[PDB]
């Protein structure tokens, strides 16, 4: 497990893929002004302020970036400075010994999906999905009241996760949470960096900004590939910008279709990832969920 | 590996539409490419959701399902045409009727979402489909070099080859786009080449097709194993720069670049650079960090018109360097 964040602790930021630094830098100045006000130390990565039109730099000037705050023990936190599309590109060449030698809380959402999840996949510590530095910290107190409750503070377990969910399908399930930003997740199934997913798992899924026709696509790809034969339960996030292409019909209407009444208990409208404010939530553990009554909770502990 | 009937004069094409309902929002594109078969003596059966709307989709995930395993069980219908892609084809991949088709081996024909539906009959039934010709896009009335697409039709599906069998390249080819202001589409005509991005030659099974729609089926029981030896072939259309890095790199982090012997990239049709002036094959070449695999680039089977009738699931033979495709065994009896 990665030891606790502390007051006056280093994050590090990076750029996995957009060049948000570059692109948004009062909106950049304004989220290191927020946790530097706070008493963190900020660490930023060598690609900070870089552009390389739709990406900060090249893989391999990327996975440097990144590897270099791996490698660094002053660092207690690496946060991502945005995500994109291409955070999957970096995976061959990330330094997995070095972080599982010195564990740290790894954090961040949509894009940077494909590294939280390849880290806990090479590694078996779990990571976070949680504010990412410009758009989170760019309602921001909210955001950081989570980010600090699952980071910072002791938590007696089991921790309730809090946040208008949906109880979609009634009943309740427990086990290993796993998954992330679906698109995202497309982007990396098969390869060693995704976990196998696993009878009794429960699985997180969201997206954002997508259409009915893409979600229906990513809901399939869950379903033509066992998916629902092995999870205990569903837990959907929000989807905002959701293009129902004039259906009417909401993400988890859609989902329900696919399932064809499997009964499978099924949480919608849960409050992560691209929603503000942001749950701070990791991942690879033991969890309870209840759709029926609309709570989550974490049932081991995730931190040192 | 069994083989489906060669196409015939005056045969039934039975089509459907697995995803976009494309015969409801474009009527008159639909007519006129169902009329430039049927002048051709073909009859077209038209698939029981012809004329259906549900918005993004010609149905519900069921009703498309039931629509082609209606041609499938059809023994009067010898090739099995969509209308159209879309994104949603990997809906209906449980619920064909697998067994049927392997029992009364059809030419099934498509592109870009099809791929869904090709590479799936293939995985469950070993019979070679094809990446090739979908009714209204390549058909339809104002689309370029029709002529020359529905030739490499015929010589793919009808006329009788000898083999090794070269897959010519089209002498010309064309991309269209429309500005904010006319209602109908410029199209931009052109001498063709074939880029030898990579040069060598590879001998192995054809395996691929739209790298974005294969996403959606990738890992299932639909999507054939990639093996040591196979030639990958990939198209993608329309898409920006980092959606191709993410598509590219999805196969590196899978091991598809540990295992195939050669490459065929097609064109990419509208492709949003980004502002980087970089080709896709060009990103695809930093994936690759120097792992230096035969490449043959610009391939007309995709987007692009005209568009070439591949088989996939075959033994094929690529030379870069020289710029040619040849198909080595039958694929059609």
């Amino acid at each position: 497990l990665p030891k606790s964040l502390k007051y006056g602790d280093t994050i590090g930021i990076y750029s996995p893929s957009s060049p948000v630094t570059y692109t948004s830098p009062k909106r950049f100045e304004r989220a290191k002004s927020y946790l530097l006000q706070k008493g963190f130390h900020i660490l930023e990565g060598s690609l900070t302020g870089r552009y390389d039109y739709y990406r900060s730099g090249s893989i391999q000037e990327r996975a440097k970036e990144l590897n270099a705050l791996i490698r660094n023990p002053n660092v207690s936190c690496i946060m991502s400075t945005i995500g994109g599309m291409n955070s999957n590109s970096l995976l061959p060449y990330i330094d997995y010994d070095a972080f599982q030698n010195n564990p740290k809380i790894m954090i961040g959402y949509s894009d940077a999906t494909a590294l939280l999840l390849g880290i806990y996949a090479k590694t078996g510590i779990p990571t976070f999905y949680g504010p990412a530095l410009v758009p989170s910290f760019g309602f921001v107190d909210d955001t950081y009241k989570y980010f600090l409750e699952t980071l910072l503070h002791d938590q007696a377990l089991p921790y309730n996760i809090k946040q208008n969910w949906i109880s979609v399908t009634n009943g309740q399930a427990t086990g290993r949470v796993i998954g992330g930003n679906l698109n995202t997740i497309q982007g990396i199934w098969g390869s060693p960096y995704m976990p196998c997913i696993q009878e009794g798992d429960i699985l997180f899924i969201e997206d954002s900004s997508k259409d009915a026709a893409t979600i229906e696509r990513s809901f399939s790809f869950l379903k033509i590939n066992g998916v629902f034969d092995k999870v205990s339960g569903i837990i959907l996030g929000k989807h905002e910008q959701f293009d129902d292409c004039g259906t009417n019909r909401k993400p988890y209407e859609i989902l329900l279709e696919v399932l064809q009444n499997q009964r499978i208990p099924l949480l919608a409208d849960f409050d992560c990832c691209h929603t503000h404010p942001m749950i701070t939530m990791p991942i690879g553990v033991q969890v309870k969920m209840d759709a029926t009554n609309k709570t989550i909770h974490i049932l081991e502990k995730w931190k040192i």
